[PDB]
């Protein structure tokens, strides 16, 4: 079904994350963490405090695809377990979908906060307007390995 997914996304904010390599997205998928540049870290911390869900939608540059999406479970924090990224604070994230979506499937979605360009277009950290972001997340193939019960309880 899609009902719990729609519930998690209700009144959410959405941000495009552009990564330079699959290895870092793989690490994020395995460890449930993300780290970004200071300008985006500040924006995400602000969004985390005000919105009931903040959703990161990931895309590896030149892949032509999104690799999935996740919900922030914390603000950024320093001093924790180190992460062997491929070269700020660390956000904890809960994955909602670890399956890919090709850009060809989102060609009908425009992002008002980026001049109504197709939603695949955007710098790392670009905010995606609510309706566009909701519809983008609903386009991903269902990830039947995920149980959103525990995510709902964190809201
Ligand atoms: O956001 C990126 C970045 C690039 C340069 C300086 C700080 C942060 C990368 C780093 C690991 C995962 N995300
Ligand atoms: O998407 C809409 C928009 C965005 C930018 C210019 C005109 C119209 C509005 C914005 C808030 C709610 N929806």
């Amino acid at each position: 079904g899609t009902s719990k997914l729609k519930y998690v996304l209700q009144d959410a904010r959405f941000f495009l994350i552009k990564s330079n390599n699959h290895e870092n997205v793989s690490l994020a998928k395995a460890k449930g963490v993300w780290s970004t540049l200071p300008v985006n870290e500040k924006k995400l911390n602000l969004a985390f405090r005000s919105a009931r869900s903040v959703i990161l939608i990931f895309s590896v540059r030149e892949s032509g695809k999104f690799q999935g999406f996740a919900r922030l479970s914390s603000e950024s924090h320093h001093g924790g377990s180190p992460i062997h990224w491929v070269l700020g604070g660390v956000f904890k994230i809960d994955w909602i979908c670890r399956r890919e979506l090709p850009f060809t499937k989102s060609a009908h979605l425009t992002n008002p906060w980026n001049e109504h360009k197709p939603v695949k277009i955007g710098r790392d950290g670009q905010e995606i307007e609510l309706e566009c972001g909701t519809q983008l997340c609903l386009l991903f193939p269902p990830d039947e390995s995920i149980d959103l019960y525990q995510v709902i309880h964190k809201m």
